[PDB]
DNA sequence: GCGATCACGT
DNA sequence: GTACGTGATCGCA
């Protein structure tokens, strides 16, 4: 059983407890806390949120590093805390991130999932206690005071077995020196926010409407008729059954109206180049202006994004509300979003810093591949030296579409593109995109090893791992199926680059907010999107951060290649460019 | 109201 | 067809 506390007692402020602070809503930005669960060497209690939170004891030992907390998910109670003005401190075992490390494609997502793992059942689901969707509801009570103490119960059980295995894999500082101080630097991150223009953005909505409705009424001219543009199923009536435009493609249900399909039957009809504008334009309206104004903060206008730590298989953070890391980067007024995001103070900048080719640099040390270290030892531009060497000419002889087919190459190996993908992304054939492969393979012979090697590796260990020890498992790359064995060999291959890459992205975000401190900067980390670092700054610090960031994103390990830093600033995301 | 499906940005 | 997140439509109960 458990003590439902009236008052917050001396034995609720042992310095080893686990401990609970349950957000309910999934977004913890400004979120109620419904309760609160402690459990320790002298019992197990259950405080109510407006009793410990208005508690000085309570609240000194929240924030107290010295006495230590066992949590699931510490940096929503800490966001959530943060909101109320009350630092958590001394976080020193997250068993959400310890069940992420142990095996990331388990899914947990709650304490009982996590539990399961280690056969330990005496907790329900979140799920099953709150209900779904709309009937989505807290409990009363004694519902609610028996699963918080129940979570805090089974965290205080599983900390020992989770740590143990850990440390079979060689991961307990990947849990206890990046993944738990990362946590409490998104943490800072989420809260401060980012400033958004929403003036600019409604002026870019204004601007897109008024070209979508051009566009629109061009589409009804040339249909001959109106429909909706943005239903596939009508505009397929539209083009193949009333138009009469060749089917290339098919879906499972009718017919394909891709950006692929759409291009090549663009010299058939005015209609096609007319929908893929109106296509572009609505995908830039729906999904980046109107979407992003949703989440803006009225009280702030800030967005506050919730990075997810322990979703990705390789590793990389991945963000929602907004997801900014979507934000698009090839058109003009696809990047010109960034325009809308800000400083959030007078004369502060935006400064932000990314890794200039980071995956291949990568690949470079991990298959110790002597032409590959060499290009990057000489800081070659990568596409045109792989063009040079698949196609044997000299760097005068190289054509754009030459370079453009090599980075295409390249690419597929960053991202781990099957050949038909390779095939389908150059729009050639299976076998001319597979000489295409053989013969990168005989320009760099170490890829080719490391490739034949990550594979063997994964089908004897079961798994495959990163530079800094995250692993993931690949019980597919021994199945029948060839589709199924392929995507898992291509993730033996793909993992280990991406993973190292991003494990290398997370220490440089380690070791620069503690520089920035040493510092005494009031530079601030805002962003971590792909290979690049966002902040923002005083305008004073600018020439200080220009030296010190590169610095330390360059030193955060030491590989056979350098690593490259590009950097820039300006007083929007889009000018720091 | 929720799930499957399509499309598009990463 | 890499890692994912989002929006729109559709057609269910
Ligand atoms: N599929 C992808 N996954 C992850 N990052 C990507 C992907 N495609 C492009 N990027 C990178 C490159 C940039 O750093 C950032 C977005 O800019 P762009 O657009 O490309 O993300």
């Amino acid at each position: 059983a458990f003590t439902l506390a009236d008052r917050v007692t001396e034995e609720m402020l042992a310095d080893k407890a686990a401990l609970v602070v349950e957000v309910v809503e999934e977004n913890y930005h400004d979120a109620p806390i419904v309760g609160i669960a402690v459990v320790n060497e002298h019992g197990r209690f259950f405080l109510r949120p407006e009793t410990a939170l208005a508690d000085p004891q309570f609240v000194a030992w929240l924030g107290d590093e010295t006495k230590k907390k066992s949590m699931f998910d510490s940096k929503r109670a800490a966001v959530a805390l943060k909101w109320k003005g009350i630092e958590l401190c001394g976080v020193s075992f997250d068993l959400l991130l310890a069940a992420y490390l142990l095996d990331p494609a388990q899914g947990v997502d709650d304490v009982a999932a996590a539990a399961k793992m280690k056969q330990y059942e005496a907790v329900r689901p979140d799920e099953a206690v709150y209900g779904k969707g709309a009937k989505r509801a807290v409990p009363d009570e004694p519902v609610l005071a028996e699963h918080l103490v129940r979570k805090a119960a089974a965290i205080w059980a599983l900390e020992r077995p989770f740590l143990d295995e850990l440390r079979r894999n060689e991961q307990d500082r990947l849990l206890v020196e990046l993944e738990q101080p990362l946590s409490s630097i998104l943490a800072e991150m989420e809260f401060a926010g980012v400033k958004v223009d929403t003036k600019r953005l409604e002026q870019m909505g204004e601007e897109l409407a008024e070209q979508l409705r051009t566009v629109e009424q061009r589409i009804y001219e040339l249909a001959g008729q109106e429909f909706n543009i943005n239903s596939p199923k009508q505009l397929g009536v539209i083009l193949f059954e009333k138009l009469q435009l060749p089917v290339l493609k098919k879906t499972k249900t009718g017919y394909s109206t891709s950006a692929d399909v759409l291009e090549k039957l663009a010299p058939y009809h005015e209609i096609v180049e007319n929908i893929l504008h109106y296509r572009q334009l609505g995908k830039l309206q729906s999904t980046y202006i109107e979407g992003l104004l949703k989440v803006v903060r009225p009280d702030t206008k800030k967005v506050h994004t919730i990075f997810n730590q322990a979703l990705t298989q390789t590793g990389r953070l991945s963000s929602t509300e907004p997801n900014l890391q979507n934000i698009p980067i090839r058109l003009e007024e696809g990047r010109k979003i960034r325009q809308a995001f800000v400083p959030s103070e007078s004369d502060w900048l935006i400064f932000a810093a990314d890794y200039s080719q980071i995956e291949l640099r990568v690949l470079a040390h991990i298959a110790e591949d002597d032409n590959l270290m060499e290009a990057f030892r000489r800081d070659l531009d990568i596409h045109t030296k792989t063009a040079m060497d698949i196609f044997q000419v000299s760097e005068d002889e190289v054509t754009p579409n030459m370079r453009r087919q090599a980075k295409a190459v390249n690419f597929g190996i960053v991202y781990g593109i099957s050949d038909y993908g390779l095939a389908q992304n150059l729009n050639i054939s299976r076998k001319e995109a597979a000489e295409f492969i053989e013969r990168y393979f005989e320009s760099f012979p170490g890829v080719k090893r490391y490739m034949e090697n990550i594979v063997q590796e994964a089908k004897q260990k079961g798994y495959v791992t990163t530079l800094l020890h995250r692993r993931r498992y690949l019980p597919d790359i021994t199945s029948r199926n060839f589709n199924v064995r392929s995507f898992a060999e291509r993730m033996a291959m793909n993992t280990p680059i991406q993973g190292s890459a991003a494990d290398i992205i997370k220490k440089a975000m380690i070791d620069l907010n503690a520089r920035l401190k040493e510092e005494r900067l009031q530079a601030r980390l805002l962003l971590q999107v792909h290979d690049e670092l966002i902040l923002e700054a005083p305008k004073e610090e600018m020439e200080r951060l220009c030296r010190l960031v590169p610095e330390v994103m360059e030193q955060a390990v030491t590989l056979r290649v350098p690593l490259k830093v590009d950097y820039h600033y300006g007083s929007t995301w889009y000018d720091a460019k």
